[PDB]
């Protein structure tokens, strides 16, 4: 609860704001908090290797079977500074 | 409130997260949002010394979110940028755990 405990904590925040810090990579993380995502379905979400930067990161999981990659947000963390964002940045 | 709006602000959000996604630049701005501080004050707060803490605080004010207060003393930061200090109190909710 303290900026003493937030200085312990710096640079894991850091680091998941450098990961939200690319505009695709922050796009896809809002889409992911509403649920799994196919390749595919992300592509018409988000119309658009930032899916790769996004697994290094260990935010994102893959399910795949033989036809399709499936995308997860697993990173509880990330899905609460996503809807932070949407709570300050919606006017 | 929907994505297609979070969309049309992408880039400003990505900026504002960018500018936070150094520690240094970050532990700054949690400082900041308590009131203003001297560099002095700064140095003390968050133990980095110089020309580390001016070339953050610099960083800072090149992206519009610190103003600067200067007398024949010295120089005081500030925190402008509300969402910044909107930013930094949901990180504290997300953040702290015992």
């Amino acid at each position: 609860m303290t900026r003493e405990d937030m200085e312990k904590r710096a640079n894991e925040v850091a680091n998941l704001l450098k990961t939200l810090s690319h505009p695709v990579r922050l796009m896809l993380v809002c889409t992911l908090v509403e649920g799994e995502f196919s390749v595919g379905e992300l592509e018409q979400q988000i119309g658009i290797q930032q899916l790769g930067v996004l697994r290094e990161s260990g935010i994102v999981e893959t399910r795949r079977n033989i036809k399709q990659i499936f995308y997860r947000l697993t990173e509880a963390k990330a899905a609460q500074l996503v809807n932070a964002l949407y709570t300050i940045f919606c006017a």
